[PDB]
Parts: structure tokens; C-alpha cells; sequence
């Protein structure tokens, strides 16, 4: 029995033993990948014939054995068992494969629940609920033999033109970091042998491209890069022990992230102590040549990516095969191959793959998590505006108008299987279905398509509105990767107008003088400047997946009290970009008239905005001690009372302001929050335990510091709807924050007195 | 006498002698300033009473003795002579004042020519002509006793939302640097005792504020900062020997430029060898407290600005008076005061102020340079579009429509005196002096055109009252000339200028609707934009027959527009900045990386092209130019070698005209990503009909240097692409040459510019 096969030996001993036994060819194969679809026949069964060519020397990863085959869970599990049996039994060393799938909004394959999009997850401000979700996704993935999910997007979004806004947790480094750590914790176990490797992406800056254009340069200076952009990845590595990172397609200031050793090694591995694998974004190595034009051939692209710190080329071996030739010709040292292979082998051993690489096909049927999807959908929907029309009485005749009332497909995000892809059909409930099921009397008129300028349908929509009590206009996006989609990866929107003639559809329906409820089923903020004052209520419904219809109707009729809060600012117009809550004293205004000539510098809806069908009263602000030394702790308490007549969740938000630091600081920035459930007339105390570590920022010399001085405390229902204000002082000498530090405020509830 | 008063002693000896004689109070006064208006009575005469308080211990600078007093040139000269006599005769040490004025578009005071705005200057692509202009401004300034002009703005503009776009030379670091060096050379001349100190501003990044908003953070990473924003300042310091720099109001990534020693000292003085004075932007020191909130009081703001490298607080001593208290209390070293005073005194001696601080009031009448202003206006106007309607025949009946056809005030930029300065006596005096400037209406009458004028709308507001009159005059005419765009200045009623940022880039008020209404008559339409920024023309471009871009042209504007419309002048201006299709497209610039200027993998936005409506270098002619016979010699050059690029250009059309020949350089397979194409050379060439000439670009490899992964300035072996054309998109001839040898680190002084000339074909 070779040491690497012996389960009593420590993993480092098994890794060293296996590495010492491997040829150069076997080493380079562990840094590569193959598509699931390249290993099946036309009957969807494992093809030994194809495996003999592609798997002869073993392999790092199988890419999307479920997601790329259109196989049902048990068929996918059978394919993976067969791939593994070939590797374990018909290769010299019998190294098993790691399998990855997409899983952002749930396992991206047939039979997997479509959870609401990441921007919806963020809008819950409920990290525990996102952890519950990814704990369910973990079980789904392990059933089909999948070890790695291309997991939370930790890109901080302040440019809603960008088609991937829907995949982010929004504009706030704090909220993004807090959701990212809960997401990673749910996916990964305490013990990864019983869990799924999370992949934080896209490291780093990919959400701040020139003009919001996909893959365009992300030109971010160092303090902003560290405090925004890197912060959530830092928290995922150090607090959540994330085991994979995927690079950004974009250059930072001349350097493609896939060729940046200062980023993928010096920051990620050396500064932060990351011990997992870096996987390329798909084709990110090859396009160092094709797109960025800094690699003269595939072998130079391979050298740049390996030197940078990419361990696995995805989604298929292309450049990394030439690492063999680079060593044989003495261009690179085999020792650098060994370093990457060591990280891959370590993770394979930790995942339990050498003890048992197989799953029980009989237990591989994936269960529905519609219950969890529905709780996210119900908590994620945001009431942007309500003049009193909502909630509606069930006896009102409804004119249900718009492309996103009827569609079902337009409820789905860019990484939901049925959008991303006769096969496990769209038996997903529509909004129209949810209205029927709720017993509402309505007529449906489509009014218009998502795209185009055809106004044919306007007259039917107008006529249905005139014969109704209330018009419910359901407009917004089709999310995906193709030209006909208005949002999603590769679908960037310069001017932030609702797609096609949807805005004109709303204004035409409004001209009937009937009450209008505007339901935005969208992947990004749109400019509502021209419709906001012409409609009575506005619901923001971030691409909600399969639970969307029921949640929208539940909220419209007050069976659910809306509790979602914006995780990203809604610009008045594209020309206002960017707008975010944590501007410096000189940000978020034009000096000395405050506004643009043509436009407010304030967003239409601010960060943390979301209304309720009840009222919350904040009282009794306590900040103790009042003076703390630079590594001390302050305890901030507020009482919150539901003074209205409906049960509701309030999201209590802590903003911290700093002036007279050695650098300029945000006038206010989110540093804590708590979703608190309050029955009508119930009062509770929300408590924020704020360690000074959490308030650390980079000084003029790029040191992480806490400086003596006064911090402003602002607690409220949004970044603008601040209810209580106070301060505390840090007293003592400037502190350099070195090594491990706290990233998060600790937020809980107490009985009020 | 004392060594400092002895003109046979070297300046360094005179400086050391004077410094050793000065009290702490006299030293700190040399780092301060006083407004001209603080030293006059109500009649605009020098007030000894006021001077005894403000000038008792001497002073660094007098701020705008002409620009802030509303005095005529000879009255301003008399005030400055009196200020100087007080300082020379009634202070202990008799140190004279340095005087500064604004002078971007000419001396900013009564009696000064209003030259076209800087964005117009850039549109000429004629650096020699801008040098001729600032040589004239130099004589104007020296007549009234003014020693320093706050002029060449070297901010690189790629965000047309920004109200100060009009003050820049546009988007191209190369074109900005090339115009900046000519601007500075004209103002300074070879010996500064006979010249005027140029002040490059605003150091550094002030044109790239968050959302195009005035003073908002300018968050620029290091390679882009060095190659785009710093480059023109670097060329101005090292090639043009500029003697003053003014800081930016903005923070870079948490650090206000006024408090940034790494910027104002480590880059400017240590890395580049700048020997002149850094002057604050107005109140830039005080607002370290009031705006940025990083100084707890005026004394801490003073310490941050002095440590950073600001020598003179403008426009009035406010924080810098507390430097005295900071030394007396042992918070800062007097040695740091001494270093700043040394720079101020050195410049005063070099200006000749200790030998003769006075001017002849009798010779202080400033001459008109309308001739130079007219050459700039005629060379700056850009023909964006022409289906053949231009030039017009003089016998066509013209409907002259729009707020900028009739309003002479809207010809003026934000630093032209009559626009900038706005008791009841000041209002009357502006309205009085305003009547002197020819209007566009005046130019049409003078040319003998048959026209009716309708002011279809105001610049701002939503009043469509005037539309009907405008439409009716259009229907009775052969051609509608619609003249629309900006009112430039600093107040709420202005649409462009400092503090007037435009988020959505729509023509102001209902001007766009006025254009579309006139177009609906089915009459031919010539659209004339009199503007300080690119506007979105997306909704009008395809509805009009011709478009002229007329960057705020000053007093020569009317005549130049009429000359061009009737073909007395062949238009030859080229865009120095990209015209976005929409605000949501921002930024668009010609020198994007392979991954810039597109969304991957469909190329375009869902709703919009990623390409500008009009690209960098765009400008049509009433003739056609044919490019042939591209030569690049040698084909292989070592990393400090030279390539000679030659093209023949023939005027194949029917009219004499100027072509601006543009050299773009591309680089792939560097160790960093490089622009697909970037302007590295240009030449304005005059061609008679059927005349052919050879344009020659002498390109030293120094000019192509870029920053590598380790932040070294390098030339790397490989291929450089040569693209010569009539715009950044209208490329006529391409080829390439190779750099062969070992990677070169470009150390110390290097060439910044291609050498461009003409020879016989
Ligand atoms: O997010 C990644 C995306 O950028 C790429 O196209 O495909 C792989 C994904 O994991
Ligand atoms: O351009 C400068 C401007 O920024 C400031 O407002 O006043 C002084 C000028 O020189």
C-alpha cells in the first residue's frame, strides 16, 4: 500500500508521496479540465472511447457534468460515477476528478430549484437565510457527485449599466462581505469532505469596467481597491476559509487579472493566507493572447497564468497542456508545476475523493427547495413607493398588463438552468397563475414585448385598464447571454431606460387616470425618473426564480408585509453614475451648486430603502462606553417598536461616519444591520457590538489604521431615513491594525425594558 | 549696498542674502497674497490706508489687480505701480510683489482680446498659432505690470459632463501636452524677465471626477495617472520649463491634492526637477478643513499644504498667516518656511522685480489681437457633417433661428472677463462693454445675406412660445440655420463652465425640440453648435443636412461662422475630444486598450453602439485629401533609435484647404496591455487644389515609452503599428516597424514629441 492510498497518513504525507510518483504528463493533467459533454455518447451515457483519449493521464476537473449534458440528477450521478471509475481503475495512479457546476441561484442543471438572483438574496439583508439556502444547495450538489460550485460573486456593483449587476450583492463592501461569508459557510461544511468548495469570483474589480462594459478595463486606485473590491474576498478567505477563487476577465491598469502574480499570489496567498485552488474564469488563460494581446501564443499564456497563481485551466485544457513542453524545453521550472499540483491534490484528499469518489445513484434524486426560494422571494421584494394603494383589496378588478406578467421565462436569471441553456419543462408558476390561484378577477393584456418598438398591443392594454379598478403593469428584463436578452452576462445597458417601449406602455396606462401598481421584474436598477410621479406604487422584484409569482401576489394583497431593502442605489439617470451611499465629503455632489445643471446628484432611491405596510418607531439610542481605545469595543443599542397594525420585519441599519482622519472618509458607510421580526405593537432592542477593528481604513502610507477622534453613529430604516444619531471617541495613539482582525459588527436582539 | 540689492551678484547669492535678513513675519508674508480690490478706494485708486494694514510686512502676490477691480489697462498699471512703490519704499526690506491674472483665453480684465476657448485652440491642431497667441498675451500682461498668468489647463478630459471641458485641450495626452508646451513657450519666452510665468493646472486628475462632478474624487490608478494625467505636466516641466503649477481641488483615492507631498513634491520637484512655485487653487488650503474634513483648523490646513509643497496661498492669506504661530510653537521647522520663501524670492529676482518693478502707464494701452483670435476661430470650427448643403450660396433666403444666433454673451467662455465677472455700477459696466463685441446676426448683415431672425427659444427653460414664429420663417426661406448650445459661466443660469456639470448631455432647455421642429418643415437645415462641451446629437444628426461645431469662440466668433458657412474659409478643425452618442456611453476615447471601447462578446450595449457618434480627430473639409506612398525607414530600430514616417497628401478637390494629418501608433504583445491606437504625431498642412506635399514624422522610440508591470518606463522589443489618417477612424495608410534588442529602461531626460514637418513630394 503506497502512502498516498493510506487513509491513516496525514494529507501532507499523502500529497508528497503522490507528487513524487507522478510523471510531468500526469502533473500537468491535474491542472486541466474536460467538459462533461465530451465524455458522453448520444444516449447521454459515459463513453469509454472518449475517456481513453481525454482521461488517459488523469484530469484535474470535469466541467459541468450536469450543467453541460442536460442530464437529470440520477443520470448525471451515473455519468460522474463512470468517469470516476475510469480514473480510479484505468489510469496508472487512479487520481479521481473534482467536479464543478454553476450553483449561484442553485445547482444549474435539470431537477434543481431556481432560487432568486444574488441581488434578491442581498435585498433580504438576511445572511442566516442565505446560509440555509447554500446548505440545501450543498446536499443537492453532493447527491450528483459535484464537489465545487462557482459560487458567490463578491464583485461590488456601483454601475447598474453592467449586465451582471443581478449576480452581485450590490454596492456595499460590508453587505457584500456579510452575505458572501454566509453563502460560503452554507456551501462548505465545517468539514469539506461533507461539503462543497465555494468559488468567490471574480477576483478582483470585474464590476467596475470602463462604461459598465463586460471585460473592459477596471482602473481602480489602491485604497479604493483594498477597502471596496478586495474587502469581501478578504473576509471570505479569513472568516469563511473559502477553498476556491476565480479570477477577473478584466485588466487593472494594464495588467490582466489572469496574468497578475501581485494579485492572485502576493495578495491572495502571501498577504491573506489562502490555501485553496485558483481556477481560471472560462478561457481566461487563452484570451491573455486572443483578447488582451500580451501572450504571443498558448504556451506564453500558460506561463503567465501559472506564474500568476492559476492552478486549474477551465473549462477545458487548452494552454496548460503546453506546461509540459515549457518544462521539457527549460523555459519554466517543474517546481512551479509541483506547487500548483500540490494545491489541487491537497483539496482532492480533503474532499474524501481517495477514500470514496462515488455516490449512490439511487439516493441522487434532488429535492425541491421551493420553501426556501419562497422565503427569499418574500423577503427580497422591495416596496420602493406606495401612496396608500397597497396592499390591494381582493375585490378590485385587475388589468394585468405587460410582458413580464405572462412570460415565466422572464422570472429567470442568467445562471438559472432554463434561462442559461423537450427537457424538464417550464412547469414553473407564472405571475398570471399566482393571480388565478389567489382568486383575483383580472384580464391580461401583454401590452408590448420586452424589446422592439411595436406598440400594436397598447390599445388592448389601455381598453382593459379603463374597464378595471387598478392596472398592475409588470415590466422589465429578459435575463441571459444572447442578443434578445436585456440584462445578464454580456448584456450591458448604457442609458438605463426600461427595455423597448415598456416605459411608454406604463405612461399610456397611467393616462387612463386609473390607479397603477408598477412591478419591476428586472436584473438591474432602471431610471424611473419619468414614471415615478405617474404611478401609485412601485415593487422592485429582482429576478425571483420559481417562487416569484406567489411572492409578488402575497405582497400586493398584504398576505406578506414587504421587508426588502435596496442593496444598491437607483440612479435618476445613467448620466448620474455612479451614485452610492458611502461617498466622501466631496462625492455625491457637484461643487458649489450641489446639483448638475440638468439633474439631482442624489439617487432616486437610496441604499437601504424599502417601505413596509406598517410603521417602525426607533427610540432610546445607547452607545457605551463613549470613549474606547483603538482596539476597544462599543455597544450600540436601539429600541424598535411596530406602532402600526400589521406584523412586519424591519431591517435596522448602522451607518458610521468619520471626519478629521489623516485621509478623507465616507460621510456615512454601512457597518452593521439586523433583520428584526416585530408583531403589531411589539418592541425589541437591537444591539450592535462594534469592535474598532471593523472601522479600520488605509492611511496615506497604505497602513491599515484606527486613529483617535470622533465616530458618528447613525441608525435608521435606510441610508437617508436615519432615525437616531450620536457619537463615541477613540482615545489613544494611532494604531496599526496588523494580522487577523474582526471584519463584522455582531448584531442581535434583546428584550426591551 | 546689501548683496540682495546688487544686480552683479548671482541670483542664488541675492536670495541667500535677502532670506538671512528677513524676520519670520516677513518670510510668511512672501507665502501669502492680497486681492487687488482690497487695495483700492471706490474710485479704483490705490489706498495707502488699506496698504498700511495688508502690505506692512510685504506680500508674495497681488491677486488680479486688473481682473478683480474692473479697471481699464492704464488704471490697472497705475494701481500696480502704486502697490509696488509702497512695497519698495515703505516696507523694511522693499521686496516687490508678483502680480497674477487669469489669461487662459487672454488677459481676463477690461481691454483684453477674448480669444477662442482652449477646446477651440486644441481643435486648430496648430501649436505654433497658440504660441503666437500667448506671445501676444505676454505683451498685454507685461504692459499692466502682471508677471504670472494662471492659464494652460493641462487636465485631460474624457468626461464631457464636466463643466470645465471647454478649458481643456481635450482627451489626448499627446495633443494636450503638445498644445500645453506651445502655450507655455509663448507666455514665458526664453528669459522670464521679459516674459510671463505660465501656471499649468490643475495638478493632477481634476478632469476625471466621480460622475463628472466639480471637485469630486478623481480615483485614478498609477499607470493611467502617469501616462494620461501627469504626461502633459511632465512635458510642460521638462520641455517648456514652466515656472508655476497650481494644484487640483480633488482628492485622489483619499488624499486631497493640496495635502499630497507625494504629488506636489516627490513627483513634481524630486522626480521631474521643477524649480518654480506651486500656487494653491483659490481657497484650496482653507477647504482642506471646510470641504475635505482632514484639517481640524486653519493652522493644520497650513501645515498640510506647506508640507505638501504649496509655496503661495491664493487668492488671499488665510491659513498661511498661522505658519508664524506653527514655528513659534515648535510644530514645524523654520527651515521648511525657508525652502518655500527661497522659491518665491528666486522667481521675483528672475522676473527683474528688484531692478525695476514699474511699468510706463503711458505705454499700458493693450492692443487688440482680433487678427489672431480670427485665425484661431477660422481654424477651430469643425465640420462634423455635410451632405453637400455647405458651403451656402449668398443668394439663398436664410431663416436664422436659435438663442445663440442673437445672444453675443453666449459666444463667451467661463474665463473671458465679461462672462466670468457676473454695486449697480458693475452691472451697467458689464452691459456697456458687452455692446462692443460683434454678434453672429451682425456678421450675417455685414456679409449682405437676406435673412429673418427668430429666437425660437431660450438656452434654459421649457417655454416653446417662440417655436411657431421660427417654424413660419423657415417655411418662407430656402435654408434654416439653427444656432443652439450653451451659456458659459459660474452661475446657476449657465449650462457649462466651472461648477456647471451636465449629467445627461442633452442640448440645454428645449433647443433639441426647436431643431427637430424646424427639420419637420422639410427645409434644408444647417445646425451650428456654439457650446463648451460635446452634446448627444443622437436624435438630431440624421435629421439635419450639415453640422458645424463652434467651441465658444469669443469676439471673432460671428465673422468666422459666416466665413465658413459661405466658403470664404474652408473648415479645417478636427475634434480634440470624442462626441458620445449618449451620457451612458461615457467614457469614449480613441486610445482604449483591446478590451476598452467594446462590451464582450456582442461588442455593443443592448441599447447603444460602444463607438462615439464622432471620433477623436474628426473634421470634414469642402475639399477631399488623398493619402499615398507610406514610407517607414528603417523597418528595424533598436530601443533608443528613430523611425522616419513619410506620407504624400494631395488636395484632389476644387478648393484650397488645410488637412490635419494624424499619426496613430499601436502596440500589441507588450508585457502590459497597450492602446490599439494612440495619437503620437500630427501636422496641419496647407494644400492648394491639386497640390501634393510629403508630411514627415521623425519618431524617436523615447516618444513610445510606457510603464511596465514594475512601474518602469520602458521600450520593449516587438512590433509598432503605424496608422496615418484624417481622423482616429479615417485611417488612410497602415504599416509597422520592429524594435529589436534588449528591453530598455528609459532613464532621465527623453524625447516627448514626434518632429513633424513638410517637404516637396
Ligand atoms: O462567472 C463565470 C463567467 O464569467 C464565465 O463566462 O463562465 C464561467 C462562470 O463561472
Ligand atoms: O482655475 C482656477 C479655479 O479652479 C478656481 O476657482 O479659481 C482660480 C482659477 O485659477
Amino acid at each position: 500500500m503506497e502512502l498516498y492510498r493510506d487513509p491513516s497518513q496525514p494529507i501532507e504525507v499523502r500529497v508528497r508521496d503522490l507528487l513524487s510518483r507522478m510523471t510531468l504528463e500526469e502533473k500537468v493533467a491535474q491542472l486541466g479540465s474536460v467538459w462533461g459533454y465530451e465524455l458522453i455518447d448520444e444516449r447521454g451515457k459515459f463513453s469509454r472511447e472518449k475517456a481513453k483519449e481525454l482521461l488517459k493521464n488523469g484530469i484535474g476537473q470535469i466541467t459541468r457534468p450536469g450543467g453541460s449534458t442536460n442530464l437529470e440528477p440520477q443520470e448525471a450521478a451515473e455519468l460522474v460515477n463512470e468517469i470516476q471509475r475510469f480514473l480510479v481503475e484505468e489510469t496508472r495512479l487512479g487520481i479521481p476528478a473534482m467536479i464543478h457546476e454553476e450553483c449561484l441561484t442553485g445547482y444549474m442543471g435539470l431537477g434543481g430549484t431556481n432560487f432568486p438572483q444574488a441581488i434578491a438574496m442581498a435585498s433580504t439583508w438576511d445572511p442566516d437565510l442565505i446560509e440555509k439556502m447554500t446548505t440545501a444547495v450543498r446536499e443537492d450538489m453532493r447527491k450528483i457527485g459535484a464537489h465545487q460550485g462557482l459560487a458567490p460573486v463578491l464583485d461590488v456593483a456601483r454601475d447598474p449599466r453592467w449586465g451582471r449587476t443581478e449576480e452581485t450583492f450590490g454596492e456595499s463592501p460590508y453587505l457584500v462581505a456579510r452575505m458572501g461569508v454566509s453563502y460560503v459557510k452554507g456551501l462548505q461544511g465545517e468539514d469539506i469532505k461533507k461539503g462543497v468548495v465555494a468559488t468567490v469570483k471574480h477576483f478582483a474589480g470585474y464590476s467596475a469596467s470602463e462604461g459598465g462594459k463586460n471585460w473592459a478595463p477596471t482602473n481602480i486606485p489602491e485604497r479604493e481597491f483594498k477597502e471596496v473590491f478586495l474587502f469581501p474576498f478578504e473576509a471570505a478567505v479569513k472568516e469563511a476559509n473559502v477553498l476556491s477563487v476565480m479570477n477577473s476577465y478584466s485588466e487593472i491598469d494594464g495588467v490582466p487579472c489572469a496574468a497578475n502574480r501581485k494579485l492572485l499570489t502576493d495578495i491572495l496567498r502571501k498577504d491573506w493566507g489562502f490555501e485553496g485552488i485558483v481556477v481560471s474564469d472560462y478561457f481566461a488563460v487563452k484570451v491573455l493572447e486572443d483578447y488582451h494581446r500580451i501572450a504571443r501564443d498558448k504556451s506564453e499564456a500558460a506561463r503567465l497564468a501559472l506564474e500568476a497563481g492559476i492552478d486549474v485551466e477551465l473549462p477545458k485544457t487548452e494552454c496548460y497542456q503546453y506546461l509540459k513542453d515549457l518544462v521539457e524545453k527549460g523555459i519554466i521550472s517543474e517546481a512551479l508545476i509541483d506547487e500548483a499540483v500540490t494545491r489541487v491534490l491537497r483539496l482532492k484528499f480533503m474532499l474524501g475523493l481517495f477514500e470514496n469518489p462515488y455516490v449512490e445513484v439511487e439516493k441522487a434524486k434532488i429535492e425541491s427547495h421551493r420553501d426556501i426560494a419562497l422565503e427569499i422571494a418574500r423577503k427580497s421584494i422591495i416596496l420602493l413607493k406606495n401612496d396608500g394603494i397597497l396592499p390591494l383589496q381582493k375585490n378590485k378588478k385587475v388589468a394585468l398588463i405587460g410582458p413580464n406578467a405572462g412570460e415565466v421565462r422572464n422570472l429567470l436569471g442568467d445562471y438559472m438552468y432554463l434561462a442559461h441553456i423537450e427537457e424538464h419543462m417550464k412547469s414553473i408558476p407564472s405571475v398570471l397563475d399566482a393571480f388565478k390561484e389567489e382568486g383575483i378577477e383580472f384580464e391580461y393584456a401583454k401590452g408590448c414585448e420586452v424589446t422592439g418598438e411595436d406598440r400594436s398591443g397598447f390599445e388592448e392594454a389601455i381598453e382593459i385598464a379603463k374597464k378595471s379598478d387598478v392596472a398592475i403593469v409588470v415590466v422589465g428584463d429578459k435575463s441571459g447571454l444572447t442578443l434578445d436578452c436585456t440584462t445578464g452576462e454580456s448584456r450591458d445597458m448604457a442609458n438605463l431606460k426600461l427595455p423597448g417601449v415598456q416605459e411608454e406602455l406604463v405612461l399610456e396606462v397611467a393616462k387612463t387616470g386609473k390607479p397603477v401598481v408598477l412591478v419591476l421584474i428586472t436584473g438591474r436598477p432602471y431610471s424611473l425618473k419619468n414614471v415615478v410621479d405617474k404611478v401609485n406604487a412601485i415593487l422592485q422584484v429582482w429576478l425571483p426564480g420559481e417562487a416569484g409569482g406567489r411572492a409578488i401576489v402575497d405582497i400586493i394583497y398584504g398576505k406578506v408585509n414587504p421587508s426588502g431593502k435596496l442593496p444598491i442605489s437607483f440612479p435618476r439617470s445613467a448620466g448620474q453614475i455612479p451614485v452610492f451611499h458611502y461617498v466622501k465629503p466631496s462625492g455625491g455632489r457637484s461643487h458649489w451648486h450641489g446639483d448638475y445643471v440638468d439633474e439631482s446628484t442624489k439617487p432616486l432611491f437610496p441604499f437601504g430603502h424599502g417601505l413596509s405596510y406598517t410603521k417602525f418607531e426607533y427610540s432610546n439610542l445607547r452607545i457605551e462606553p463613549k470613549e474606547v481605545p483603538p482596539a476597544g469595543e462599543v455597544v450600540i443599542k436601539v429600541d424598535v417598536e411596530n406602532i402600526g397594525d400589521r406584523d412586519g420585519d424591519e431591517v435596522v441599519q448602522l451607518y458610521i461616519g468619520r471626519e478629521f482622519a489623516s485621509v478623507t472618509r465616507p460621510v456615512k458607510e454601512l457597518k452593521g444591520f439586523k433583520r428584526v421580526s416585530l408583531k403589531a405593537k411589539e418592541k425589541k432592542t437591537v444591539v450592535f457590538r462594534l469592535h474598532m477593528d471593523v472601522l479600520a481604513y488605509y492611511n496615506r502610507d497604505m497602513k491599515l489604521v484606527v486613529e483617535p477622534g470622533e465616530f458618528k453613529v447613525m441608525v435608521g430604516s435606510s441610508s437617508e431615513d436615519i432615525r437616531l444619531t450620536g457619537s463615541f471617541s477613540v482615545v489613544g495613539e494611532k494604531r496599526e491594525v496588523v494580522g487577523m482582525r474582526k471584519f463584522f459588527t455582531e448584531a442581535c436582539e434583546e428584550a426591551a425594558a
